[PDB]
């Protein structure tokens, strides 16, 4: 209970406006989540104090520059316990994290034979480019098989997993039916059947504490600006035996060691990883994020986005015509939709009483087809939601299904 | 005249502070610019007030957020003459859109026997991403030789190009020697060929006018950082035609149209090549960043740095013992050396007189090599700089050589 949510939405700017003469609720975290005026005035002070370029140590603002973004650097080392540094690569999110993997990783270890095991629930960023490095290598994709509930067995993981199977990439955290997927049982599995694990948890790391050496996971990707950091930065982390023996998927300044004119070296790790001029800016406030969830605390965000959800939940319950999917323990969102309502309309509505939802796919159709449903609408808590926007939202669901169920009936009367 | 460089370096907070006692001399801006105060209130503005996840038009701060960095989109389109919005692509910088390029269209089009063109001047970024797609494909890299004073002969080009040319990659201004190359006859030679250019304009698009069409490139890479702008942001410019039949460099969510389980489509550009959450912030600011520089006026900009360029090239030639490398007519920028001095205490005693330059390679190894230094100083200069400023960097130069004459002469003395 060391939570006061009013301190916390105080520091939050832009939660403080009307939408449509309506306070604004906002719902939709899994999307992005805001920021705290920490993370805007540690930009701000950046950029008005020792921008420069990085990795030069040459005159003080360029020294504090490089200070800053390398402290970001071991600041996420510490946020997920990696055990160095050099497994900390700065990307621009989970998506290019992915990327990154799937192009130095899959593509230069597999052969035909050789399999990829996903999952039915995972974002397209978890999805696509393993479809295009099993395309390219003539390997082979399968899929875990999801429970009733939207869960995963760890049967259907020893099932699926074979020992052809090289990469299991599994999302940590869905972002559709808010299932917390048993990652260290299915890192065991995967290493059991000689095969590297690639955790995507672009929506577990703003929510929950990750300890990357307790999850055994080889690789790990996520975005900063789903927990409550600048838009364009996110992490990559991978054992350093494995990141020493991947070839760079980059290649230009500040990653070289030697460049001839048909031949170079590469950096060390991590820099190794890193072309071009870094996101210096975004690092860094990245690092003053991870500094504020960290003084709130991350199982204190957990333990209130808990309670957010099993309020959540039996609210739903209590209304009639509204399916909720996945499972009952959850991370903090629901996906449903209403009775003869569109998601679209749903969130139309909403916004008209200054609820922010998501409506759509979510970036996951395997999924909305596995769940036979073309959209869905979408409701994600944080750190700064409570309970009473929570009754905003079931309040006005109600009301939109009392609006359409009447706008029903008076065009059946014409 | 009409520039008034106090009003606007009193839009810079940066500057209005003191190094080690002393004023701060910021002459470090071909590394990165600084920013003024429209940019970080832009960022600001966007955390504070429409921060969203953009392409879902559901509630009214995705709304805005969405427009916000399309509006961007265009502010580029617009500042570069480009003839759609569907060639403006947002990347993380220059780097990363050279390495697109490099991917997506080298690596597809490269057969054994085809050539890529490329000059002794580029910097590591129009460099390595060719060398490592010749190795991929077998296709062959070769060099356009320089003239003495660092410029381009366009009869080298007509005799390094040839029928096997299929790509060009030349930079539109050195970083280092400062010298402006011949950017449009190149573009008609290589077209000749029936090869396509591709040109590094990180160091021209800050500092001059930039007309894709009347340039006649075939791509086009720049960087928000140098130009007043966020870090972490750029854009890679190319011709729609040769866009639309390039496939994606990276894969995951928002680049989709249909995903399957093994077979996915792309949306069309220029969203086909902007794979997960975009850099929504930085896109913003650089798009605030074009109506600053915009506002000033390009063309004024670059009659500025001309007189700073010509300034310092004169105050140069009357010190002893000082080597300036590159042509006469050059952009705002002086690569140097002092006699005696290795560069990297040139630039320690220089920040210890508040003055910021850069020593080192500059990320142009095998330039330095043709150059025959083990590495260089330089100062570059932006809008923000004045003629006083090379009088201080020239009376500390001077400074610096007294004081290492008189300290060798000591030493001997013992
Ligand atoms: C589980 C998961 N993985 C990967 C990603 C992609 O991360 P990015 O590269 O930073 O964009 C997301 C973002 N998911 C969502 C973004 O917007 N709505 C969403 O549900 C996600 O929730
Ligand atoms: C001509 C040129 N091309 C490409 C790049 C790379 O751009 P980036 O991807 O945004 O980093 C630079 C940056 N050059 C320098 C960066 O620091 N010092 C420099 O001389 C450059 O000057």
């Amino acid at each position: 209970g060391h939570m006061n949510i009013t301190d916390i939405r105080e520091q939050f700017p832009i939660l403080h406006q009307q939408v449509n003469g309506h306070d604004l609720v906002y719902l939709d975290s899994a999307a992005t989540s805001q920021k705290p005026r920490a993370v805007i005035e540690t930009l701000d002070k950046y950029y008005n104090q020792y921008n420069s370029n990085v990795h030069r140590g040459v005159h003080t603002l360029g020294t504090r520059a490089t200070d800053g973004y390398e402290g970001a650097r071991e600041k996420v080392r510490k946020f997920i316990n990696a055990k160095s540094m050099a497994e900390i690569i700065f990307t621009k999110g989970t998506t290019t994290s992915l990327n990154m993997v799937a192009l130095s990783y899959a593509r230069a270890n597999l052969k035909p034979g050789d399999e990829v095991v996903i999952t039915y629930m995972e974002a397209h960023a978890n999805i696509i480019p393993w479809q295009q490095a099993v395309k390219a290598t003539g390997a082979t994709l399968k899929y875990i098989p999801l429970q009733e509930d939207g869960t995963i067995s760890l049967e259907d993981v020893r099932e699926t997993v074979t020992s052809n199977t090289k990469i299991v990439a599994v999302s940590h955290v869905s972002n559709v039916l808010g299932t917390v997927n048993p990652i260290k049982e299915m890192a065991k599995i995967a290493h059991d059947n000689g095969a590297v694990i690639v955790v995507d948890g672009a929506q577990s790391t703003p929510h929950m504490k990750i300890d990357v050496q307790d999850l055994d996971c080889d690789f790990f990707a996520l975005s900063s600006h789903k927990m409550c950091g600048p838009t364009g930065v996110g992490v990559l982390y991978g054992k350093k035996a494995l990141l020493e023996n991947m070839e760079p998927a980059e290649f230009g300044g500040e990653m070289i060691d030697f460049v001839g004119l048909y031949e170079s070296t590469w950096k060390e790790l991590p820099w190794k990883f890193e072309a071009g001029t870094p996101i210096i800016a975004g690092a860094i406030g990245l690092g003053a994020a991870i500094d504020f969830l960290e003084e709130i605390g991350l199982d204190e965000i957990s333990r209130h986005e808990h309670k957010l959800a099993a309020y959540a939940l039996e609210r739903f319950r209590q209304l009639d015509g509204v399916t909720v999917y996945g499972p009952e323990e959850r991370a903090g969102l629901v996906t449903f939709n209403l009775d003869d309502v569109h998601p679209h309309d749903v969130a139309t509505v909403l916004d008209a009483e200054g609820i922010a939802v998501r409506a759509g796919h979510h970036c996951a159709q395997p999924l909305m087809k596995w769940l036979d449903v073309t959209a869905t609408a979408r409701a994600s808590f944080y750190l700064y939601n409570t309970e009473e926007e929570i009754d905003k939202l079931v309040e006005a669901l109600q009301k939109t299904k009392e609006y359409f169920t009447n706008v029903f009936v008076d065009l059946e009367h014409h």
